[PDB]
């Protein structure tokens, strides 16, 4: 669009290409995001500029929403890096546990924010977490899915074809992101639905009516699945602490409604000594 100056590809996001982009009447650099056609659904128009009132810290800023020539642009405030490049980064020391805490601490204050306002991102990965210098991360694209690729962070209520899932799902998300961040490795790595859904049942076990309750009437499940033992998660993400491994399990417990807020999650002790440390960034 004519009022920006595209400066780089930034790369292709699921809905299309992400770019750099300055303002010619305000200067500001910006991360533009061209969406995809029939001439832009008005529902999905409608549910976007709900999202701009969608405003918090922790949540990238959706800056503006430009309808243009029937297309559709997200104009969002920029970041220079995110937290994929970031572990990549710090594979051979690791992201330091104060550094990993306080971005768990602040991921939570965005989903609970969010989730307040009965909105979920349901993507949630790495790559949409975005870092800046002053040692905070925001979520990205927070909306989007329902407005409008990895499988290693999707919940198993959506593996296992549950239609109506919940803010539980972002949860789910972000455990195995914060177990990512430990180990530094991902947790499930799946490649197809059934490969991840059988790796998350070879360690948390393969669920059951006593931990999930409807979980053998949910449309994808099988009785033919294979029955795993649960793992040990002192196996699971060593060297995590034992107030880290506690939320980390009721992060991602199998039943959704047991599975943690991120309001409760927010009061946990784990977070008893948060700080906010400042990463090192080569930009
Ligand atoms: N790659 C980027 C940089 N800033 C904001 C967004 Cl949404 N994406």
């Amino acid at each position: 669009m004519e009022n920006f100056q595209k400066v780089e590809k930034i790369g292709e996001g699921t809905y299309g290409v992400v770019y750099k982009a300055r303002n010619k009447l305000t200067g500001e650099v910006v991360a533009l995001k061209k969406i995809r056609t029939e001439g832009v659904p008005s529902t999905a128009i409608r549910e976007i500029s709900l999202l701009k009132e969608l405003n918090h810290p922790n949540i990238v800023k959706l800056l503006d929403v430009i309808h243009t020539e029937n297309k559709l642009y997200l104009v969002f405030e920029f970041l220079h890096q995110d937290l994929k490049k970031f572990m990549d980064a710090s594979a051979l020391t690791g992201i330091p546990l104060p550094l990993i805490k306080s971005y768990l601490f602040q991921l939570l204050q965005g989903l609970a924010f969010c989730h307040s306002h009965r909105v979920l991102h349901r993507d949630l990965k790495p790559q949409n977490l975005l870092i800046n210098t002053e040692g905070a991360i925001k979520l990205a694209d927070f909306g989007l899915a329902r407005a409008f690729v990895t499988l290693w962070y999707r919940a198993p209520e959506i593996l296992l074809g549950c239609k109506y899932y919940s803010t539980a799902v972002d949860i789910w998300s972000l455990g195995c992101i914060f177990a990512e961040m430990v180990t530094r490795r991902a947790l499930f790595p799946g490649d197809s639905e059934i490969d991840q859904l059988f790796r998350i049942f070879r360690t948390l076990g393969t669920p059951d009516e006593v931990v999930w309750p409807g979980v053998t009437s949910m449309p994808d499940y099988k009785p033919s699945f294979p029955k795993w033992a649960r793992q040990d998660f002192s196996k699971v993400v060593p060297p995590l602490d034992e107030d880290g491994r506690s939320l980390l399990s009721q992060m991602l417990h199998y039943d959704p409604n047991k599975r943690i807020s991120a309001k409760a999650a927010l009061a946990h002790p784990f977070f008893q000594d948060v700080t906010k440390p400042v990463p090192h960034l080569r930009l």
